[PDB]
């Protein structure tokens, strides 16, 4: 049984080849996406593996795959059209919760130890002195809330509370075994009482500039926003405002509204990275990652490994469907 | 009863007057050092409190403080050096000082440098800001802390709080003491010297400085290291032979450091008004690199931390008050 | 909307009325079964509710259901099958999956705890024999030093990962399933290495045919003498002869168990005579290495808060057309 | 460099010799006491290391130690009261912390047993052929509950930990501060902990001013509910209260390691019912009560760390060192 994959990064070879010698499968591979161009690739094989920038929108595509032999479809990540499909489909729902828990985690401490500031008061005023207002405290004097705990969130709670925080979130979704972890509570509850305020909702019309000018007035002024989650979550332009104006002390960021111009792009000139990431990427009190919060080893294996062994069970007769 | 505070500052206030209510005890502060101008203010009390700046200089300051019967002058900070003992025996002069105060400050400041190193956050924003590159190389891969070894050198208050919270988070932690202290077990593994260097992903400081402790981490133990692995000293500069670790970092011995510390630090942290000259080119070499990541030794730097350091003090002077004795006494 | 419960204990009834008063819903209940008798009920309900003991087996019960508008049968527990699905083709069914995994975790955490400080063998040579000695083979150990192994991890072994690891144990797995999320608790591995290095095996499958007897003599030899069985999670994935030969051998050290095979018997009974009691039972509890519950790891205040919430907010949804995901 | 060994019991035997073979130094040993008859055997040593059950109170051993030029008596517990320091006037030392997980681990061993009523269950079960669930036996998940700390040193600190990654809020009274253990527990003051803990656990010393500490009133404080733990010394609680609290319903349960009075009869065996007190049996009949006979020190660990710090604390002294462990 033969297996075709499509949009490959160089990081992602090694676990690959390491998978096909060691569940003994043939494996053709490509950095280009699937199109008409190159469904070609899929002779013979079992499964096409993708890992897609954009819509496979043509259709003859899936024509083709059926007509060569292929039983699936497996996504290592919306992008596939579902008409045209009824060939199965597969996606990556879990590879790795902890990589952007910790990046999370990470980005919190950062902003409360007020690193950012200190560095700019030394670097740029050369001053290495201990001011009043840049004092800090203990993460386990602080309290944390979550705006939605899933597989993300909830790791983010283990995490805290392991580190002696009180945890406090709001979700719709109830679920019993986060209850070690973190108090269930309304969302405005969550904003007036928490030192820092992590979004890991997911990304819907309801959902959109969840955080804007109301909600950063409500916060504490003394807390950190921080968003590992999407970007179109957080109304930028607010976010900018609050921070100018001392409506919260901070905001740790790994994705922003509007990304896709720059994030995964390099040789930018000035002019093609947009202003309000400029105003951003400049202030101490905060830190931007180019979404990096799930580049872990284990999220580029779980990514891979997960969706062939997925499809090797379907050249035959799993959950992911 | 009554006690004589000096180097106030605006930020301990609010922890004194919270300290002299709870206990029944008059205090008098003062912003200024103790001189032989400002001894007077110790009329009629059992201890003087200090934040020194320098040294208590003059003998008649011990002459004149165990004369109006003050029993002991009391630190809010670890460092005895600006207190002379030659005269608090010869002037039967307690002195106590406040060692422990907020070993998690420095725990969470340690593990903090740790993970964003981990993460290669500011290797990151160098790619945005200066090569305006926002892609994921290969070598900038990151990966969870609970596949990684954590390795202390040293383990004693801030040590074990270091063990426990990575130790929490699923690192394997082992450590090298020259104490045993079987408290520690469920946290981390005791092994040699060697073997931390040689084994672990991240190498963290925690040692008292000694003569014998002085340049414990040189060019010979860089060698030992991983290429991945990071350097964190949040303890003591003089630990850490600078002029090695740049080099090590310059040829990629190791992968990078976290400093909350440098050797001859002394004479630029917690001064303002620097001009280029008097900022050495140790730290703006290692500024530079977006590997290295470095605070002005505010790792202590919590409230928890201040108000302990007056609270501790004052009631350590209060059981002497009372004919107390503590353990915090310098002898 | 109105809702009418079956089954009802008296330790249910606060958090139904609490429910109730919250959700502005009319709530009729009994202690008693759902049969042809007890249907009456059910009329202009949107649902039913129970927490059946038998098979609700009787045509007439579900024809009446679907006669009264009842839209669906929601059960509070796990277990969907007693009910005839042929005859729900007239009605929706739902249960709640998991309410409380800690509460199944904590039980598993005590009782290895307990046989792993040997106190039901120390009360054993205090009480009966006047000794109160410590002899060399009742030394114990700290749980940081032993390795903890489980066999079946999923909303229930990932909470007692979560612990032990907690408390500074290493824990191994085997899992026909992977679940990138629990590694932060634990490692994965085969089978025969769980038992083979394991100084506490516990028990977290659940109950297949492929599953049943799972653990018996070839099983228990390849265990460490020292270590220590616990199940709290099904019977008969424990072979109870093997077990007692095991025991009496010293192949293992002990074992805690929730739950044996054959017990729908006497668990859940009052009155018993000797002869309603089976002998397997009777030469377990008298060994002192061993503590048995009598299938209570589930039985606490958020277990039974959930059973009965989750499940009255289902019906809810579906009173309103919901279709929550506990659709079976 | 050589060592004479008093009191030896065959399970620290393995951890002599092993250190023994470790370090080039010679040990004898012998199971008895040093005596003016087993003296003898400290000729040419360096240092004498006991673990004592009753004094040292002949006054030609301390003697006949220094004439042999012995330079230490060095103890393999906390309790130096056996030792006349009048005689000693040569040095003497103790070994204060062996492993206080061992401790902190029987602490919460005994209150999770009692927190699921397994013993109350049990009593239904083999007693009254009971093998249903009731209302009052209804449980609860620890992370729920508050544990109240008297005391927080080397073992109380352990017990704060542990309940603290298990979910619990631990609060603690204590006469002196730590700020190392705020991530832990929050400090508050003596009723308070009464008044507001699930579990109240003892560990303080035992000093004349807290002797009887827990009475009549401190029981009255608690909760209905509550569950009262000492794994520290017996005297710390008033017995006779302590049971006509238990009886009355002033708490719930309680899990001793020690009783007031325990000397004579726990490390002995075999007694008379002359020799074993009423108010023991009393409490070992009562279901919500565990007890377990002052083992809670009682693991690897310990035997271990008492042997293995006691004799290279000897070593640091026939080299010149003079460690921390001396008590003069
Ligand atoms: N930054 C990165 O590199 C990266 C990588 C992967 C995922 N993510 C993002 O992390 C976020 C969380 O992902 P996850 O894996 O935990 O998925 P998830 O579905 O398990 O988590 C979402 C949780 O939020 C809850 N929720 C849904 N709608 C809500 C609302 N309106 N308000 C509050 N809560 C709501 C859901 O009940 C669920 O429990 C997602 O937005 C995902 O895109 C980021
Ligand atoms: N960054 C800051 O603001 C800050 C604040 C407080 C303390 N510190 C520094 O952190 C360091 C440790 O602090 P601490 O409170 O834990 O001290 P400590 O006495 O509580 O612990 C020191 C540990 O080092 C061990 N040790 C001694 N010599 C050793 C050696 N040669 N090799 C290995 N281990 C050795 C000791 O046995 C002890 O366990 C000190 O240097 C202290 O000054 C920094
Ligand atoms: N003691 C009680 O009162 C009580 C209460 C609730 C549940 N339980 C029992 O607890 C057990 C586990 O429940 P859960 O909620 O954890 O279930 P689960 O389905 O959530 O977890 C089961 C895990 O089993 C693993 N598994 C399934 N079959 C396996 C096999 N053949 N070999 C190895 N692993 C396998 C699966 O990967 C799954 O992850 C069940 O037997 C349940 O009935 C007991
Ligand atoms: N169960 C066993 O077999 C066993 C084994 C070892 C120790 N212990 C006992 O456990 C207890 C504690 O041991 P440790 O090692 O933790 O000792 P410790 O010295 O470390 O701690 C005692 C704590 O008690 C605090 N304390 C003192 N007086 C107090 C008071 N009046 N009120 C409140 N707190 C007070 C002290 O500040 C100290 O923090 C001791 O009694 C010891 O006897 C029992």
């Amino acid at each position: 049984t033969k297996i075709a994959m499509y949009n490959v990064s160089p990081i992602e070879v090694p676990y690959i080849e390491d998978w096909a010698k060691k569940n003994d499968v043939e494996i053709k591979t490509t950095d280009q996406a699937l199109t008409s161009a190159t469904v070609d690739l899929a002779e013979g094989c079992s499964s096409v593996s993708l890992k897609p920038l954009g819509p496979v929108d043509e259709e003859v595509v899936y024509q083709k795959l059926s007509e060569y032999g292929v039983k699936c479809i497996g996504l290592r990540i919306n992008t596939i059209n579902f008409d045209w499909t009824k060939l199965l489909v597969t996606n990556v729902p879990v590879y790795s919760p902890r990589a952007i828990a910790e990046m999370t985690v990470t980005q919190a401490m950062y902003l409360l130890r007020k690193i950012g500031e200190f560095r700019y008061r030394m670097d740029h005023d050369h001053d290495f002195t201990w001011p009043s207002n840049l004092i800090s405290n203990e993460i386990y004097n602080l309290t944390v809330g979550l705006i939605g705990v899933g597989h993300i969130g909830s790791a983010v709670a283990e995490i805290f509370s392991a580190m002696g925080a009180k945890v406090i979130a709001y979700d719709v979704a109830y679920n019993p075994e986060f209850e070690p972890f973190l108090t269930y509570t309304d969302f405005d509850t969550v904003l007036k009482e928490a030192d820092i305020v992590s979004l890991h909702t997911p990304l819907f019309p309801s959902t959109e500039n969840m955080i804007g000018e109301k909600q950063l007035k409500e916060m504490k002024k003394s807390a950190y926003l921080i968003n590992c989650a999407r970007g179109e979550l957080v109304d930028t332009g607010a976010l900018i405002k609050a921070l100018q104006d001392g409506e919260i002390a901070g905001a740790g960021l790994d994705t922003l509204a509007g990304e896709s111009s720059y994030f995964g792009h390099t040789g930018l000139t000035d002019s093609e990275i947009p202003e309000d990431y400029k105003t951003l990427a400049k202030m101490p009190n905060v830190v931007i990652t180019p979404h990096s919060a799930f580049y872990t080893e284990t999220s580029i294996r779980n990514m891979v490994q997960i969706c062939l062994t997925d499809q090797l069970t379907i050249a035959k007769g799993p959950r992911s469907i």
